């Protein structure tokens, strides 16, 4: 692989090359990608989409924003070092350090844009509907990969669909730069085979069969290395996808901890105990001791721990840069961290006190009923579109059979929590 | 013969009632109106909304306004009929207000038997017996008995509500046969289904349980036969054309008025859609001086309804003999010089009101509510011994053949107020 | 049978006898039973468990307290008279009249501890679930008596399980005296055969198969008389169980009536008419006429009527004491009352005005849906414990197949109304 091609400014449908040296610096394709996501309806809808805890103040919008800020910093710091290592990228092709930050920031901003409501439970409810619920009746009319898309419905792949879906008058969706789409693709494989190895890039899949042809275009414009030895297609990650992943991992690990503490689920005394190693060399104890509010103290620790992990991730990336470029790096960047023990203790505490708290369990149980109900109504109307009731369902909630089912899943998944519950209540009469 | 069409007979009468022998302070046709006003089914329309639920758009007010428009149509046609057939007054004693009373009473009761949620409610009841739990009874019912259920009709349920016999109260409201005739827009049974494209064959007007009653009504009125087979059908009482025009006029103009007051229809469309109907009579300087939206559209509504009333009266008299002979194949409004404008109004209401998201949501919820109450009642009917089914009995139907039980369940579910249908549904589901 | 053995102080697991004369009277086994019930979690939970009416001021907790007070008087007066009849019980064995009050008071206090919410409809909802709902799939994997425990699930039998359930660290449950467990058992039989005779003691059953071995121990220690060795075990009632039953019958009859009057369902004018014979000989007419509030007048009549019925029950018990000791008394104490005519009229009106009131019917209909939903979720999670959904259900809501099913029924039954409604609403997605 080669950074000239990995940094492609191509947009869908382009007939001519886009030279980096010919970009208007006030209209740089990578920075335009950020703005197009910010102003898109799917991104705006994240305001009414909650994280694990429903407080009105912990939204999927804020997490996506904070992940993108951490990603911009990671891309900027790695970008400067890549241009020192590969100076022809600047001198000949015209690339600049902010370009790497723009790519990572845009891809990070949109990482959760396709996830269904209710978190991983939402994904499992959609899958269970097609594995064992009403939807399993379609198994014999779909390819193995088409059915695997449904029974293992993946929010990551739905995000790729959302970013690129074509509609009359809007071919290419948001038409993001191919480098940004490459940085977005954490799992560059189709739904089959399922988990062929223990590599992180193979734990899940990144595109539906409906988007296979699109990512094939992306994968070769970027010059990504083929990996699979079969008709089952798979590529090794765009190097910048490692930075998108590190930003999410850092923010999920540290900010969930901060949230659990501010919400009262995690006792405040655990903050210093679990983060002292991550913040020791940079913390100002007199500043810390002078802070009077709990929230101000843990946010201070949060900023210090994120700064530490950002710098360490940048160094880890450059240490393994050639292995990543060759598709031989077998781990995430955070897996190589010197703070793995502290990171694991933090994650396990968040699992026990937040993700397995009674309120979250209750929300996930209700999410199953809500999604299963919306999925059954749309699928029954698809099967019998002639009855008066199914026509009403058609107007309220809303090609080949597979295209209709994957579209139904994508639409149910991008519904706000408020719209999913409201439509659920009408289907039930409340 | 108009003399027979103006029958004052009430169900169970053993002797004739002559028009000339009536006390005019107690005229049978006017008593009919009063009996409807005080009836429990009519009062229940206070808690029944139309498709839009604003608390100030009830089926009660719609019914009132339809009866007012009907009285005017009947009065005006009545005066002209007594000019055409003077023996009706000089010999038989009929007066022009008699025709207004008959049309007014029948129009007042037009929506009395309709289920909640509009046409979706009728469709939900039908689907229950066609493809839901109720299909199990198909083989225990005649074709016409089953057709009553799978194509359950609010018009036919209204006839049942007006006439249903109960202990201590045989004959229901016991309205004059002229009023029941003016009420019957579809004087046929559920089968055969839509035998022609005649307006009177678009639906049916009585269930099998009321067939014998309407047979008595049609013979007394001297209605003309339309079938000579065991599938009975008759030509419409001429005054049923006026009941229908009152409904057509009010549904067209007042839905529009409501859509504008509710925000569903942009006010900027008001003049454009109504200009042909009000052009010659509108005082434009008065219209521009009115400061409230509700005042401007109620002025246009009054002008458009007055225009359509006057024209409908003239259409009725132009075709009176075809109507009296049962050869008129259309509605009065179908012959209107404003058919194109009426159609544009109705289509705009369909797009902006009936297909609005709030109306769609309510109809979807209605399907669940009604389907649930029907299944609860029908399972309780099939196994009345279980504790649960005894409670369902005490709750939904306190105090017969299989068909009579099923049609009664449909009639009772249909006449539930909005509040009681949703509340009972909530309990059977625990909300 | 013998009163020396019937008054056993044995607790589950004991290795040595407990002599009454050797008890510390500040720690008397029978009085300790009362305290153990008061402080137990199942008894505390009755604060959030409502009766038929839902006024927040009519709890199953208050009823249990008042029954235990009336039960203590019954036991005290019968105990004093029994020690007169059989003086050796005090002279040689050391028993005192308050011992009989304590036994009856503790058993009466715990009579409703195992009942599901929603009254007898609640028990019927659980049974219907296993008879015709999802639970019917287990029929062929259960013995006839195991399945009968489920389809005729009995709150009395669940109470016995609650008081005796052994769990790690707590063998014997609340570890109540065997005399108290004997007085608690109004139906000393298994679920099958169903109603072998018309005797009150055969109308229901008193222990599940899971607790059979245990009542066998209790019945053996108490010397209860065997009533069947047909492999279907049954015993004659502990004599004090008649007093526990009389306390519940007096309180339910008189206090349901008073509550209905205070709530408006029964017109106050019925109070004196139905109760004059029960209070006439002891009522102070001057006091009654001076009382100004309705609630004050009916509570005065209630105290008088309850006092009359307690004295009569004490006399009925002593008259039939030997027949009861011999297991040949075939009726309840209240069945022999001279006021049976007045008791019946009181009960019938309460049924008509309270138990068949629309509010109560509605609550019971919803209870069917709430209990069926909670039972189905638990049972699907039992059958497929591997799915992600069923593991979530397990973290939220929570041996042989039968032991798992009877435990699921016991846990759903002992839920407070608040957690049952909340968990049900979560399972259904409602707030
Ligand atoms: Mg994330
Ligand atoms: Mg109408
Ligand atoms: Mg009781």
């Amino acid at each position: 692989a080669n950074w000239e091609h990995l940094l492609s400014l191509k947009r869908q449908g382009d007939t001519a090359k886009r030279l980096r040296i010919e970009q208007d610096d006030t209209r740089l394709g990578f920075e335009v990608d950020y703005d197009r996501i910010i102003f898109s309806a799917p991104f705006r809808s994240l305001q009414d989409k909650t994280q694990v805890i429903t407080d009105f103040v912990h939204t999927r919008l804020t997490h996506s924003l904070e992940v993108s800020v951490v990603g911009r910093s990671l891309g900027r710091m790695v970008g400067k070092k890549l241009l020192e290592k590969y100076p022809h990228l600047e001198q000949v092709y015209g690339y600049k350090f902010n370009d790497f930050g723009a790519i990572v920031a845009a891809a990070a901003l949109a990482h959760d844009i396709g996830n269904p409501p209710f978190g991983h439970s939402g994904e499992k409810a959609i899958g269970e509907f097609f594995k064992n619920g009403y939807g399993k009746r379609y198994k014999d009319s779909l390819t193995a990969k088409e059915y695997q898309d449904l029974i293992k419905f993946e929010g990551n792949a739905n995000g790729f669909k959302v970013l690129s879906q074509s509609k009359p008058g809007a071919q290419g969706g948001l038409r993001l730069s191919y480098a940004t789409l490459g940085a977005f693709m954490k799992y560059p494989k189709e739904s089959l085979p399922h988990k062929p190895s223990d590599h992180i890039a193979d734990k899940k899949y990144g595109f539906f069969q409906s988007e296979r042809a699109l990512f094939e275009d992306v994968a070769q414009e970027l010059g990504l290395l083929k990996r699979s030895t079969t008709d089952d297609v798979s590529w090794s990650r765009h190097p910048l996808a490692y930075l998108v992943e590190a930003a999410d991992d850092i923010c999920y690990t540290i900010i969930d901890f901060e949230d659990g503490i501010n919400l009262g689920l995690i006792p405040e005394e655990y903050a210093l105990e679990y983060m002292v190693k991550l913040v020791g060399q940079t913390i100002d104890r007199n500043k810390y001791n002078a802070l009077q509010e709990t929230s101000d103290r843990v946010s201070y620790l949060r900023a210090l721990a994120i700064g530490t992990l950002i710098n360490e991730s940048v160094d880890t990336f450059m240490k393994y840069e050639e292995e990543i470029l060759a598709g031989t790096f077998d781990q995430s960047l955070i897996d190589k961290s010197n703070y793995q023990a502290q990171i694991t203790d933090i994650i396990n505490l968040s699992i026990e006190r937040i993700y397995n708290s009674r309120e979250v369990i209750e929300k996930e149980i209700a999410g199953y009923e809500i999604l299963s109900t919306l999925l059954e109504a749309r699928c029954r109307a698809l099967d019998n579109n002639d009855t008066h009731y199914n026509q009403l369902i058609q107007q309220l909630l809303a090609k080949s059979l597979y295209e209709n089912l994957i579209q139904i899943c994508a639409e149910v998944s991008t519904m706000t929590d408020g719209k999913a519950l409201r439509n659920y209540k009408k289907i039930k009469g409340l």
